[PDB]
């Protein structure tokens, strides 16, 4: 019962300094620009253990299955190799990726009956709201 107010279909409402993420990422121009566009579904499922999270939006689909704790690696949207660790912190799925030396981390929240996603990257963050879809 680790993350059940998670589970669902979720979908993207609003989103705020998602592109200066990215830049600070490393994203170049034109995935930004089309990635940006991108009203993703966020569709989260847990399995015993195993905590799945599949994004799925005209861009691209994503899909990380994990447990808690326990590095993994994973291809990003914009094409990272990173090496991924998620944890839960008081009710929050903390989400670390490193790659080539750098680290960004997604921490992801139930907020009232929003599902809120939170990108930071050195020191910028960006604020995904997402609705039950
Ligand atoms: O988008 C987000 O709120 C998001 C927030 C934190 C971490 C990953 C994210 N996004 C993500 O994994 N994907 C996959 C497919 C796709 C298309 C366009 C833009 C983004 C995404």
């Amino acid at each position: 019962h680790m993350c059940d107010a998670f589970v669902g279909t979720w979908k993207l409402v609003s989103s705020e300094n998602f592109d200066d993420y990215m830049k600070e990422v490393g994203v170049g121009f034109a995935t930004r620009k089309v990635a940006g566009m991108a009203k993703p579904n966020m569709i989260i499922s847990v399995n015993g253990d195993v905590i799945t999270i599949k994004s799925e939006s005209t861009f691209k689909n994503t899909e990380i299955s994990f447990i808690l704790g326990q590095e993994f690696d994973e291809v990003t949207a914009d094409d990272r190799k990173v090496k991924s660790t998620i944890t839960l912190d008081g009710g929050v799925l903390v989400h670390v990726q490193k790659w080539d030396g750098k680290s960004t981390t997604i921490k992801r929240k139930r907020e009232d009956d929003k599902l809120v996603v939170e990108c930071v990257m050195k020191g910028v963050t960006s604020t995904r709201v997402y609705e039950r879809a």
